């Protein structure tokens, strides 16, 4: 029963995605999670999500097996002139068929949750966030089990790698800016069996801010995923 | 680029589109055609099953064509005092394609004058005199149940068959091989296929099978494992 | 579990052990056998070439046996008014083994009473009356030039042949296939081989080829590309 | 010209061992010397390379490899000692011999060498003060470092990647036991520093002075390269 799935997209197409809320694929093959107006500028209170169109098996109830996975992606978050960024984007494992949740600081993921995410959090929410912008590991809550500071760079491609090792239960997320040569990493244990259903949708969720001048694009340029169910 | 790879040692309904009689058993076998509650195959059965996300086979903007490889183990079992019919096939079909004719048309083709935009590799257990060669055969099927090429296949009742199908977009060569690990026998067929001119840009990949329409011509059409990989140049 | 994988679209001497007449050309072809000053293959030529790191095929502590898959493109060219001889083989051999007999023994086996501890897949272009089947063939060779199993091979002069060899350690099935993309012809042979009982734990993987010993029986033995993968379960 | 390997246990048969390096009966790559009590010894120097060279770039085509390596290491310091000197993953010229002991990690003394060091001993002439992960381009004086909170005797998991399209080299380390993680990244022009073909592997040294010593054990190693 040793199952695997791997995919690699250097360009996106709608045909193998479930798009929700504001998410679209551009004619240039970019996954734009949040809404652009007719002038190509990001709008307020935007919420988009996008998932690979086939569910991934994360664990097996008969055998007690848990999947290991790795994903990499390139994102571009651009803030217009005279604006600050909000709210961020996340890679997520969510229940099959789940619909977007609350927007703004809850990143379309949160509002019995069964969601694990890695957030790239561009806006301080004083009720649960650390002060600086951060990479967070989110287990059924917007209040991360662990964060690491992230020195956000406006409009420059970020390259992410997230891995999950089912033998150590360690989830590790890293981001590098090839242009700035800066890099960030966070790691914590997450018991996927105890939090997620057996099958999940994998993909992304992103929101723009709810108030004028708190806004950003949330673009994915490339995405690779691989899972192995031991 | 748009690459995809999967490996199923056990099947689950969650990542398949099942059509007609196809089911996944509680043991994780993909049973393409109908079994009664005693595990005996029924007449005039038709099932298909596809991976639930479409595969990009070629790109009209760039002219790129995918290369792919698939392997699978199948088990065709014929009840005592029957011969086998009709066979099973691995296929690339248009997204949202519905099953076609039963019996000798393997749920992939019909007697219509419309092109199926379907490429398949058939494991054909029943002679249809209007298009088949006389012996049981592996065929390469391009928009027709009349294979562009076949090779004889010495069918073995109820024994696991291991298949490998490869498509090289640089030579346009499609190659299908089958081995019976129990009998140590092997078969192979090869032909060129221009995927761009026959398939749409995106396809569903999976299987189609039919049982015979007449008493004493019947078989199971079980898949035990399936691996697929595609790479769009 | 341990693995090794490599893929060469062009050869370089830096990652090969070359023996006898084997050379790598400035165009990146692995030429196993020699050319005379007239640009024709010479008589009694013998070359071998191995990946320069040994592969672990099995483990005596764990009882694990490797599964492997290899693919390669070869070009055998015969001068006008000649027939081909003797052939080329993919082989697993003991680490540090030296070339064996010329001609019909393909540089892999000799007339000694010692076990060569060698498994090969031969592409045999010359009938040897003491042990061969009548037609040219793909053979599976276990410690002897007298193949445990062969399949006829319709040799085509000077056309690229594409080979795939797989070994599944769970069924012990070794399968070899050849296709000519130009002719769309294909051949396959399969048999079980217990690698633990024949090979040492570590082997060198690569090729062996010979040209004929008598005028008018001669060929080139060129490798154009080679991919290998092993997985020690 | 692509190459991939994965060793969950080591064997001598596919390695070039230099100086003190050995493979144990348990299949661990021990880069530095152990005494009869299984304790690490002073002034040890060991290297170990995959026994086939890797093609890193091609002068005819201008192609540069992308690569990725992962490995688990165990650095153990005896009681009443501190650690020295560290271990490194390196790309070195084919047939390269070990260089200087101690703080030079067996790699330096233009040695046409690129390395990622896990540096357990402050050398005031070139190091930053805290233990660190460094990117080393032809010098023991890293082009870039990041602090590393060394944990005595706990398994460390490393990932190093090199993307030839961005020229970005990234190294990361995690302690699964402590849930701590570290990362450093810089651009490296491999064409201008390495030969076309290299040996890939490890170099490690134990300290030269009493009470500065460590084991330098590799437990698993995966490597993959792709010459575009
Ligand atoms: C392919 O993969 C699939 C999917 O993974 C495999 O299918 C699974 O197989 C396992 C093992 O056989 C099944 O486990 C068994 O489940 C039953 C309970 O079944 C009923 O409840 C299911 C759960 O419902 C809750 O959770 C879901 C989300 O996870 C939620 O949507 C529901 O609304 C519900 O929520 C409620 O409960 C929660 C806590 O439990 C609360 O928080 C929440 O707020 C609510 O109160 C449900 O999915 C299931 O429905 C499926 O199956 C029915 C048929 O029964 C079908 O009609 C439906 O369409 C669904 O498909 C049911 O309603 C449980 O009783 C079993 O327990 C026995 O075994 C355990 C294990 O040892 C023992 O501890 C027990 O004592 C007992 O003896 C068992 O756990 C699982 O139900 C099933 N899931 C699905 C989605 O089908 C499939 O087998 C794979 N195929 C192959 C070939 O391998
Ligand atoms: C990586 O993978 C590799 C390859 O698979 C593994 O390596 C292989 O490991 C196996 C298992 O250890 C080795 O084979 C064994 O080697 C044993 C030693 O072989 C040598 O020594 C033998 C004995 O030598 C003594 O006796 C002879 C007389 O018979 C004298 O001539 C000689 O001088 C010695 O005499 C002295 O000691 C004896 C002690 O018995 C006294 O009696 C005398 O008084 C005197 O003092 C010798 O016979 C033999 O020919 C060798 O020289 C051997 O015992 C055993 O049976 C077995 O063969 C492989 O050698 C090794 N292979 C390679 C390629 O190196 C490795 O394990 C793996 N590593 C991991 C981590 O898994
Ligand atoms: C993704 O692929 C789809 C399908 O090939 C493309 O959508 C088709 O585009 C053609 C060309 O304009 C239309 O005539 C079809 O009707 C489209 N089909 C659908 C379902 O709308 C699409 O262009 C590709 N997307 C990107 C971003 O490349
Ligand atoms: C195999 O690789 C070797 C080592 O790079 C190539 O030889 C070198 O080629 C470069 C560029 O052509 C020269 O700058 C070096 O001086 C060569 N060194 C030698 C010949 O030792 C060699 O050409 C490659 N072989 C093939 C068949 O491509
Ligand atoms: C380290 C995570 C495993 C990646 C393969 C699914
Ligand atoms: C994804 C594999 C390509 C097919 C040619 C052997
Ligand atoms: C190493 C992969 C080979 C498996 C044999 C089919
Ligand atoms: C399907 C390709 C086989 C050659 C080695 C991966
Ligand atoms: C061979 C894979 C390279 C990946 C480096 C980012
Ligand atoms: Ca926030
Ligand atoms: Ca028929
Ligand atoms: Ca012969
Ligand atoms: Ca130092
Ligand atoms: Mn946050
Ligand atoms: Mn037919
Ligand atoms: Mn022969
Ligand atoms: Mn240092």
């Amino acid at each position: 029963s040793a199952n695997d799935i791997s995919f690699n997209f250097q360009r996106f197409n709608e045909t193998n995605l479930i798009l929700q809320g504001d998410a679209s694929v551009s004619s240039s093959g970019q996954l734009r999670l949040t809404n652009l107006n007719d002038n190509g500028e990001p709008t307020l209170s935007s919420l988009g999500r996008a998932f690979y169109s086939t569910p991934i098996q994360i664990w097996d109830s008969t055998t007690g097996a848990v999947a290991s996975f790795a994903t990499s992606f390139t994102f571009n978050i651009r803030v217009p002139n005279n604006a600050g960024p909000a709210d961020g984007l996340a890679f997520a494992l969510v229940p099959v068929g789940s619909k977007p949740k609350d927007r703004g600081g809850l990143l379309g993921l949160f509002d019995k949750a069964h969601t694990v995410a890695v957030e790239f959090d561009t806006l301080y929410n004083r009720d649960w966030d650390p002060r600086e912008r951060h990479i967070g590991i989110d287990v059924n809550s917007i209040k991360s089990i662990k964060t690491t500071p992230w020195d956000f760079v406006n409009g420059e491609d970020a390259e992410v790698l997230i891995t999950y090792d089912s033998s150590t239960k360690l989830l590790v997320a890293s981001l590098v800016y090839p242009s700035q040569k800066t890099s960030f990493i966070v790691s914590d244990t997450v018991d996927l069996k105890s939090v997620l259903p057996e099958w999940v949708s994998v993909g992304f969720s992103a929101t723009s801010g709810i108030s004028k001048g708190n806004v950003e694009t949330n673009d994915l340029l490339s995405w690779s995923f691989a899972s192995k169910l031991s």
